[PDB]
């Protein structure tokens, strides 16, 4: 569904259990080349994988 | 270095063990999205993951 208006950009508000569980599924779904963002809401950057 | 001619089309000739680190490195680098091909050149083609 996030493909319907072509989106390029998505911010992701999750705690620091929830930003790996997506990044892993964006992973399997292949959405992490070159051409996309992404932007981890918190203060733990470097607190995921 | 594959990038140079923009190749599209990659065979694998690699044993049950060798074809499944040559997947992980390519989903980390992430060419697997639609527009490139594979041929997993052996018997076990559900072999590995
Ligand atoms: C950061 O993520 C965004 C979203 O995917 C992308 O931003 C684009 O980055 C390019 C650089 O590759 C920039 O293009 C620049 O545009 C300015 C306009 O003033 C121009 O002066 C430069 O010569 C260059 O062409 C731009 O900031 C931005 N947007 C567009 C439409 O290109 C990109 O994926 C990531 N950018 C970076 C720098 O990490
Ligand atoms: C992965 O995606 C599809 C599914 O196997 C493959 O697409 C098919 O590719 C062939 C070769 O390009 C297409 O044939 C072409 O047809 C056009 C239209 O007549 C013709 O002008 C070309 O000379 C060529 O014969 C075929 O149409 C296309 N299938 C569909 C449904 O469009 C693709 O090759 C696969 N492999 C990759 C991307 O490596």
């Amino acid at each position: 569904d996030l493909e319907l208006k072509k989106e390029r950009r998505v911010i992701l508000d999750c705690e620091r259990d929830k930003v790996n569980d997506i990044v892993d599924q964006v992973i399997t779904i292949g959405k992490h080349v070159k051409g996309y963002h992404y932007i981890i809401a918190n203060l733990g950057f470097t607190d995921g994988d």
